[PDB]
């Protein structure tokens, strides 16, 4: 039993809510919040800009040190950093950004990173300003992630569409 509230059950292990992931993080303080990152960990907009803003830019400062030491992530890859005031840890996961012309096939690899964590609060990877089909991303999530994932969808119309079309 955990502290997430008002989530709709999609499958055995995947739940979904129309909510601001930042506000969900502040309320639950999960062990892991997932960031929809890019390979440079430059947290400008979307989930990343929103999470980073909520940390008062501490996420960005930590991320810049990470990149200076390790270089960029791979598309489909991830790293574990601090969750700052939002969570114990932040799992920065790079899904493909279709508006950058990146390989849609790497979305499954991106979701595989979730399987290293028993429970996660996460956004829908590659959706929103990342430009992929969100119905497709949800199918990949449910078909790839085996651990317990609580998906927070910001856009109300998007949430309603995702629920109403889910197989
Ligand atoms: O769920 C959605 O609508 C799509 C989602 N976007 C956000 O979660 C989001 N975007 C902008 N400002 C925000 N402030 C608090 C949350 C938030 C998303 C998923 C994957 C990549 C990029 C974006």
């Amino acid at each position: 039993v955990n502290s997430f509230s008002g989530y709709l059950k999609l499958t055995d292990n995947v739940y979904i809510k129309n909510a601001d992931i930042v506000e969900e993080a502040k309320k639950v303080k999960p062990t892991v919040v997932v960031n929809a990152a890019n390979v440079y960990l430059k947290h400008g907009g979307g989930v990343a800009g929103a999470l980073n803003k909520a940390t008062n830019n501490a996420m960005q400062v930590e991320s810049d040190d990470y990149i200076a030491t390790n270089g960029p992530l791979k598309v489909g890859g991830s790293c574990v950093l601090s969750g700052h005031n939002l969570a114990k840890h932040c799992l920065h996961v790079v899904g493909p950004n279709v508006n950058k012309g990146e390989d849609i096939q790497l979305l499954k690899s991106a979701y595989e990173n979730f399987n290293q964590h028993e429970v996660l609060l996460a956004p829908l990877l590659s959706a929103g300003i990342f430009g992929a089909d969100p119905i497709h991303s949800l199918r990949v999530c449910v078909d790839t992630v085996r651990t317990n994932v609580y998906l927070a969808v910001f856009d109300k119309n998007l949430y309603d569409k995702l629920v109403s079309s889910f197989l």
